[PDB]
């Protein structure tokens, strides 16, 4: 007998500090970083429950092991409300992570070799949509793509590599490119040719199911996409199709299990059910938007501040911010704006001469402070204060005072009440 | 965001679903070899605000600002990891076992690269080499299984070795009950030259308590999951001994950016006090009581007339073949499911069924020892299983069997 009453406070006085340093960390910070959120206390319970101890390999109904009759019903309510929320047909919940559900898409359509046409990562990419440093760089035979002088894709030169080098998958998706991407052009780009049109909208999966940004599930042949960027669910990977054959649907569900993963954390998905479900809220509607909304605000006020936006603006929830100019590595402006309180995370910028962990930008994202109660009048005062940083990035004294200033406004718009 | 925030108000038919397991999980008995029931304090962790932060990289070089307290908190699991098994490197990000083993692969091999695993049916996991895995495809596999007594002959995978020159010998399984010797396979390994890769997923809680030899100390590299006999979050773990600074940067680039992106700070977190629940003098009595009741069982089995693979065990798993019995391991389970007694179907060496259907049952002991048993309820135990196997279409023998274990399980709660 395990009593219900064991806790980690009077067990281990280590690791509970951490912890509570964490959770006030999330307090005091400004969390700026595009890829984060605040996931719901509904979330946090399914995970916290003893859905963990059970192993269920195999899909609902077709299980390896006995006593699955419960983690089915909590797998199902996963798939079918993925499904709704996205206007899927199919729809696969076990991925631990979007690296995990990009692997599983990979190893389904492709055969090691293979030539995929994925967007470089310094232009916006992702780590596995091609870096030689990633499974997806190392396996296959990658034909990066960027985008313009404009800081935009320019779908006639990606027509033009199409055709050239005959990829046998495109890729759309990214982790840091601010636009809007033409998922119907890029299906007629990969019809033309006959390659798979992958789609990872990760980044943009909450504004999708709120109507904030185009949906590319019925133009691609598959969409993968992680649960907690501005979905706002737990960490873990989604794999979702539509007009797709069974024998498409089942190689997914292969490639996933015992393609490249083995049990499937029941109350991870236990946690991806309930945010599906709170991400069909009306509220959750006019979250996006606001969300939306404060990141245009605050690219407004670093223009005006004389700063580097790429692309010249946003369409989604982030932004990059070209340092190259103001001579300053990502990762100083990273750590300038950290002893301030606010958090952000150093990014590459196209045509970066400094390498990833370097970088000569950040990224900004709005999901966390909007989620937090943070509207355009905040996110624009709040962009100021990024400036008044980066300007001055040597004064102490302004640092401190900024600080101050986070701390206080911190106070009055708390993460969990 | 309000704290007062819940399922069972807002999601009723989800917080059903999870009632409902929860109180499966205390009415049957499990006999899955994998499972276990991990402390309240591990859930406590993995259902933290830990779950929001976004923390590539390794403590004190992250991809992301604000890693100052989860860094804290990767660097207890990584030193309670090295302390608790002995290992000078270890790596706690992993997802899961299936995650860990496939950064070992390709952090040591080249897509092509001959391995030398042991074959699913006679006990080998299913990264070991199985084709429909990542494993099978991305290498050329050579298998190896057991004797006709049901342990790994040592002659003839040195034969092996020497003959096919494998880049990489993987010693570990999902359903072996016997003792590998680590040392032996080192030796092997060493004479042409391959790396000896260990996955200890199933034994690391038994090996954690002296009660298993310790394959850190002859592996280049161990793998294992936290969530067996380890008794804690699921997740995977990377352990090494005497390794270059060449090879643990391998492993870390294997793991990130290599495999995954960014971990899961909440459970690493959890893994974090499981580690430390381990080193507990108790653990190590229970992983005793673990080893000692899965004999307990065997004996029942043998007596009642039923083929154990390997004649028996020297861990907390074992094998029923059930072929001359006429009886696949799918209706079995499902026979014994019925009782309230979970299992799972399982291949035994040799299957003549498919891996859905096979021939036979694995049964294991962590979660009924955690549970309070000992070997005259785990003796009495395999007597039910035995007489449902008996009568297996008796549907009055399946129901007084359930009214038993329904007795003995409200007098062994899991949780209070
Ligand atoms: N465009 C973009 N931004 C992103 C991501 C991404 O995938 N793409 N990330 C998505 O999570 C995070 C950054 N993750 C990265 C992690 C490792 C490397 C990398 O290339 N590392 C090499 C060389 C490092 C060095 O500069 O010394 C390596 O580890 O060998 C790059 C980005 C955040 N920003
Ligand atoms: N020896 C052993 N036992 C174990 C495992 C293992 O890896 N090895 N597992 C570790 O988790 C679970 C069983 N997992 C398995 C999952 C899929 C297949 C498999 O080969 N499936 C094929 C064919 C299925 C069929 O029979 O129709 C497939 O999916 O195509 C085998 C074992 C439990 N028992
Ligand atoms: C487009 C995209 N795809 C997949 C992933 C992989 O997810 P996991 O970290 O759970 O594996 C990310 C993560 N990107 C993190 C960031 O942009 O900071 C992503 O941005
Ligand atoms: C030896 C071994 N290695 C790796 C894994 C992979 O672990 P994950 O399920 O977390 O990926 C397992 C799981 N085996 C489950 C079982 O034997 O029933 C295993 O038995």
């Amino acid at each position: 007998m395990l009593k219900r009453e064991m806790n980690i406070a009077d067990y281990d006085a280590e690791l509970w500090q951490a912890m509570e340093q964490e959770k006030v960390r999330q307090e005091e910070h400004i969390e700026l970083i595009a890829s984060e959120n605040y996931t719901s206390p509904r979330v946090m319970q399914a995970q916290g429950s003893q859905l963990t101890n059970k192993y269920a390999e195999g899909y609902p109904g077709k299980r390896y092991y006995g006593g699955c009759e419960y983690v089915d019903i909590v797998e199902q309510l996963a798939i079918d409300r993925a499904k709704e929320l996205f206007g899927a047909d199919y729809a696969n919940v076990q991925p631990h992570s979007g690296s995990q559900a990009n692997f599983a898409v990979y190893t389904a359509l492709l055969e090691p070799g293979d030539t995929v046409l994925g967007m470089n990562l310094a232009h916006g990419g992702h780590l596995t949509h091609g870096s030689p440093v990633n499974f997806s760089g190392k396996l296959y035979n990658i034909v990066p793509y960027g985008i313009d002088a404009t800081g935009h894709i320019d779908y006639a030169d990606l027509e033009k590599q199409a055709k050239e080098h005959k990829p046998k998958m495109i890729i759309g998706g990214f982790s840091a490119y601010s636009g809007v991407v033409d998922w119907a052009k890029m299906r007629e780009i990969a019809d033309s040719i006959g390659a798979y049109l992958f789609v990872d909208m990760a980044h943009v999966a909450g504004l999708v199911a709120a109507g904030v940004y185009p949906n590319p599930v019925p133009h691609a042949h598959v969409v993968t996409t992680t649960t907690h960027k501005t979905l706002a669910g737990p960490r873990g990977g989604l794999i979702l199709a539509k007009g797709g054959s069974e024998e498409l649907y089942k190689k997914l569900n292969s490639a996933v299990f015992p393609g490249g993963q083995g049990g499937p954390l029941m109350h991870v998905i236990a946690g991806k059910a309930v945010a599906l479900k709170e991400a069909m809220e009306p509220e959750f509607k006019t979250y996006q938007q606001q969300v939306a909304k404060n990141a245009k605000a605050m690219v407004e006020v670093f223009l005006e501040r004389g700063y580097k936006v790429v692309s010249g603006g946003t369409d989604n929830h982030l932004f990059l911010v070209d340092l190259v100019d103001k001579n300053l590595t990502g990762k100083e402006a990273d750590a300038a704006l950290g002893r301030a309180n606010i958090t952000v995370n150093k990014n590459s910028v196209p045509n970066d001469p400094k390498s990833p962990f370097v970088t000569s930008g950040i990224r900004v994202g709005t999901p966390a402070i909007t989620r937090r109660g943070f509207k355009e009048a905040e996110a624009k005062e709040l962009a100021g204060w990024m400036c008044d940083v980066l300007d001055s990035i040597n004064d102490e004294a302004v640092i401190e005072r900024i600080k101050g200033k986070v701390l206080d406004i911190c106070a009055r718009y708390p993460v969990y009440a």
